[PDB]
């Protein structure tokens, strides 16, 4: 059972993640805080703050062992949250888990997914991401995108807003339908997608003119993500509920949030196109 | 219905007219708009919200009043606040008092709520003040009231991700029913205008005390911790959004501009950084 091949994957991921969105930005780059856990692993977490282009960034990389016979962890998660709001918010994660015991047939999974979360969105950007996304799930099963595209927009909904948290991507968890080997291909193939599917959006929107307006715009809209974070996200609250590593955990939330009262985009506006009809949309294949 | 709730009700919405005057008599330019509201079983309430005043940046006073099952038959009722000032140098606020009835036997009671104080920029004499005012309209109740539901506002108002307290403390209590009906009531209204007496002369106090640009930025990479604690902690925003209560009106609380920064921390040494040095972990006020 490989997992030193998965943990020296997951290490150049996070690697390639970070060269990725430095090339990018061209001006700030990625700051690494290493940890470690009494007798349980650690991790190297890296961040990312007011670039050019990202306002706000963090991509994690951990690996964590203890008991309940005796599991580990390791995966990569990260969240992007550009300057400029004519390019997308993103999120990705993959990850295993493995739990091994002597005189037993060891238990393991796959988790990850990516997806994103635009603020004026472009109908070419949400075919691009869903593109790639169909791409690298086709070899692996003819149902595998829309499996997974299905699950990405029910686990990314916010019922108490009654709205999409994004466009979509791709989500998934307990992966070990099919033989390891093809699993960890899988893990692989949505790293990579992760990477073909955003770094040409950061490429071609960064330069975007935009006006104080429209940051105000995004940052009622970080409210929303802000909100999903906190209230609705699983691996959230049972990081903050376990004593788990703070600030790696809410890494994810925005730079800068608005909330305010019964707040809502002018119907018609390009502020609105979002919610009324990019949100509900949903048919990107 | 031997209980008197229809006074209960009625001091409630007065409680809020109370509230919303005293506040707008301090902000002197922005008013409350009004939401009212009607759902299934007779029950519904007022909403209001404050917003872009010369004092108040934020704020809402709600009242509600509904009917429902699980337990079985009964019926909440409370009056509920949170404020959150323009200037960094006044404290947010928040307050709360409530009664829950529950219904062939005979009914069964209890009162909730209390107040408590969020401050940015701390001053120890309104610390003093807001504590004093909560000990004063406890002493006719028993002699350990202040200190067990000032105990209990410590214990509440925490945030175990960050190891801080919300802010000063304050009151919190529930499940009260260990006096009669009456007494519990009396104790609702001094709780209620406690909160008048504990947060108005401090806002009069430090509404004009000049700020600059930087307070504002620490003011609001605070407020993150404020969110942090309404969405991830509070039980009753929690319940509210869960159960598919009314959004707008859970979510009052929030601030209208919150920071987050990745290990985000104030210089050691500076007036920022007092808040969690020394004011946070103080807890003996009176």
């Amino acid at each position: 059972l490989p997992v030193e091949a998965v943990k020296e994957f997951l290490l150049k991921l996070q690697d390639d993640i970070c060269h990725a969105i430095e090339a990018e930005d061209e001006q700030a780059t990625f700051m690494e805080d290493k940890w470690t856990r009494e007798g349980g692993g650690g991790g190297r977490t890296r961040v990312i703050a007011n670039g050019a282009v990202i306002e706000k960034g963090g991509v994690n990389f951990s690996h964590v062992y203890g008991k309940g016979c005796n599991y580990q962890a390791m995966g990569v998660s990260l969240v992007i949250h550009p300057k400029n709001p004519h390019v997308p918010t993103s999120h990705a994660n993959v990850r295993l888990f493995v739990a091994e015991k002597e005189g037993k047939e060891p238990v393991w999974w796959f988790g990850g997914g990516f997806d994103l979360t635009p603020y004026y969105a472009v109908e070419e950007d949400c075919y691009y991401f869903h593109h790639v996304a169909q791409e690298l799930c086709r070899p692996f099963g003819a149902d595998v995108y829309e499996r997974f595209k299905a699950w990405c927009d029910e686990y990314f909904f916010i019922p108490h807003r009654n709205e999409a948290r994004g466009i979509g991507g791709l989500f998934f968890d307990d992966l070990n339908e099919w033989p390891f080997e093809k699993c960890f291909a899988f893990m692989q193939a949505v790293g990579k997608g992760f990477i073909d599917a955003y770094i040409p959006i950061v490429n071609r929107r960064k330069n975007t003119p935009y006006t104080e307006q429209q940051v105000e715009f995004q940052e009622f809209r970080r409210g929303r993500y802000a909100e999903f974070n906190l209230v609705i996200d699983r691996g959230t609250k049972f990081g903050l509920q376990s004593g788990g590593r703070t600030e790696s955990i809410l890494m994810s939330l925005p730079p800068r949030a608005r909330w305010g009262y019964n707040w809502h985009p002018e119907p018609g506006t390009p502020e609105a196109r979002l919610t009324e009809y990019f949100l509900t949309k949903k048919q990107w294949v």
